[PDB]
């Protein structure tokens, strides 16, 4: 997949709050083929419904969390490479190495700005060349 206005993005997060933000930051930076989740199990069903293209994930959520959501999804051979950012309030240094060893493509901490999660999603499109 690429970088480019049709790219389809699945946007996962128990609160709205948090989703509906990234929506309208993904929809300024003009993409507006966006999805949302609530929960880790809710995301899966989506992603295995097809088309998506990048993943923007919360950690604490109810039924399944979204390390377990990251693991999942990187250990599926239909979608282990998808691109996966946590965006997400755990900022303890164990935590970016859970998530990181577990294959994150990026993690970004809450509260977080526009231009924060920006620059990371395109840190990661250039580093998979999208
Ligand atoms: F609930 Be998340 F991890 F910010
Ligand atoms: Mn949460």
């Amino acid at each position: 997949h690429m970088a480019d206005k049709e790219l389809k993005f699945l946007v996962v997060d128990d609160f709205s709050t948090m989703r509906r933000i990234v929506r309208n930051l993904l929809k300024e930076l003009g993409f507006n083929n966006v999805e949302e989740a609530e929960d880790g199990v809710d995301a899966l069903n989506k992603l295995q419904a097809g088309g998506y293209g990048f993943v923007i994930s919360d950690w604490d959520m109810p039924n399944m969390d979204g390390l377990e959501l990251l693991k999942t999804i990187r250990a599926d051979g239909a979608m282990s490479a998808l691109p996966v950012l946590m965006v997400t309030a755990q900022a303890k240094k164990e935590n970016i190495i859970a998530a990181a060893q577990a294959g994150a493509s990026g993690y970004v901490v809450k509260p977080f700005t526009a231009a924060t999660l920006e620059e990371k999603l395109n840190k990661i499109f250039e580093k998979l060349g999208m």
